[PDB]
């Protein structure tokens, strides 16, 4: 493929030092030539046919440039097994600090992380992709106090789709209006906002340890979102108005009412410029 | 790949009797064993990677099961050139009659064309399948006064998209609540509805010869269908209520506003049970 080396052991390149987390295991790896680090997700694929399933992923790696979304730095198909090498965070996820520490982030880390994790979304959806799985698992910390974006598993990217679409021969005298105008579903922001109310819900995850309906069994949790109004924080006198707008902005059910994420980028809540915050933060796990 | 047979020359099942039309040009071909009779598209591909581009089209041809879609027979790759067997409609295009006999059709004649072709296009939307080159080249007459709806070179079929959207794992804290509802792009109408608009302009071709537009230069087309009005029939004394009804109800600029392929069949100029017209039609052409 594109980008994944074939009849090589990623482990003549890579060396496996210990384990991150647990379709497989991740890997903290050590180039073996200039000491680089990296995750390793070592993925058991049955078939070759099942390559096709994770190109996407790797594609999107690949095609990103931001400094908030984690490169790609080698991917390798060898003894049934899918490498992928991804640029390493040395700070960890932002819901295992929470853990760790037992406790929220503060709303001057939440600002930070906001902030730099709405720049990479916008980035993307700039650039045709949906994220389609954001929480705070898959945001991960710089030993620099940043953040960056991770995980595009589930990921859609829509070029090649609009590609496809935006090409014709001949006149089109049949053309409906919305297609002429580029008003199509590729084009409008309707599906990529559902990456905006996850935003949202990610704020209130690190307001609050863990996301709203934590409590329910997880059988319940689609209806409970169906059902419910938007949520909001539990204990809403423990932060900023600017805070809650913001969120209102991003939890708001009426898609078409929902904020996208460059009308988020303007409003005061992500109008900040320094991550120290955050470097308080992970110095104080270390 | 699924479809297409290899290594094998379609020469050896199929006899090109002669050109039907002109990335290639298409012939009839008759079944060495069977007699039966087929139009054969042979495209011109360069490499392998091309056939990729042309597997949408094939697997539409070979999903569909409809009376007024064509079927697929047969697909062969045989010295660098796609072969796709497509059952054959004795008739030929609505258009292609239209300008041999130097008329329209009659509204009797586009009441049956229009009701075949709707309960087509239905069955696509339903099968999440957009047709997005609906025009009368590309509806066949058959021998006994049907339609068969043709070429789906340009369509889109979101089956597999909506597969690998429906499908998660683990407890889907963040999912926003359109994507819980099943209200995504991909399930509501609004990208079908292309289709929709594009039957109206096919109805007022087949009343009237050519489709709105036909006089200005081809650059302009697209600015005309952005800054008009929606077409309607030049001479409308000489069409009935319900034709005109019928129109407005496709050529709606408000896509929300614009009915469905469902909503359309109850419409009272779909409700016909007889294909005589167009018997009488296919007759006096032969
Ligand atoms: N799948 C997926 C995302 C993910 C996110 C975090 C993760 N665990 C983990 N990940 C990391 N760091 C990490 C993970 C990645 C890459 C996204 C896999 N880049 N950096 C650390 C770093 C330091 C201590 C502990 C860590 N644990 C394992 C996987
Ligand atoms: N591409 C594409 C659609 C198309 C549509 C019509 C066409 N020409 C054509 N097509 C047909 N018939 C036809 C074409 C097809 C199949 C859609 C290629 N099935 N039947 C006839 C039949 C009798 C006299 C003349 C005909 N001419 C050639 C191609």
């Amino acid at each position: 493929y594109e980008h994944v080396t074939r009849d090589l052991n990623p482990e003549d390149f890579w060396e496996i030092i210990g384990e991150l987390g647990d379709f497989g295991k991740v890997y903290k790896a050590q180039n073996k030539e200039t000491s680089v680090l990296a995750a390793a997700k070592v993925i058991d694929t049955k078939s070759e046919e099942e390559l096709e399933d994770y190109m996407v992923e790797i594609d999107i790696l690949a095609s990103c440039d931001h400094p908030n979304i984690v490169k790609l730095l080698d991917a390798f198909y060898y003894e049934n097994n899918l490498w992928i090498l991804i640029e390493f965070c040395a700070g960890g996820a932002v819901d295992a600090v929470m853990l760790e520490l037992e406790r929220p982030l503060t709303e001057s880390q939440i600002q930070v992380v906001c902030k730099q994790t709405l720049d990479a979304l916008n980035y993307l959806h700039d650039n045709k992709i949906i994220h389609r799985d954001l929480k705070a698992g898959n945001i991960l910390f710089t030993l620099d106090g940043d953040i960056k974006l991770a995980d595009f598993g589930v990921s859609a990217k829509n070029t090649r789709t609009i590609q496809r679409r935006d090409s014709f021969i001949g006149t089109p005298y049949w053309m409906a209006p919305e297609v002429v105008m580029c008003e199509t579903s590729k084009d409008r922001p309707y599906d990529y906002k559902a990456d905006v109310w996850s935003l949202g819900i990610t704020l209130i995850e690190m307001a609050e340890i863990e996301p709203p309906h934590h409590e329910l069994n997880p059988m319940r949790v689609l209806l409970k979102i169906a059902k419910s109004e938007p949520p909001t924080l539990a204990q809403p006198s423990r932060w900023s108005s600017n805070f809650k707008d913001f969120l209102k902005k991003c939890l708001e059910k009426n898609v078409d009412a929902r904020w996208t994420t460059s009308q988020l980028l303007q409003h005061p809540f992500v109008t900040v410029d320094s991550n120290k915050p955050i470097r308080e933060l992970i110095a104080e796990a270390k």
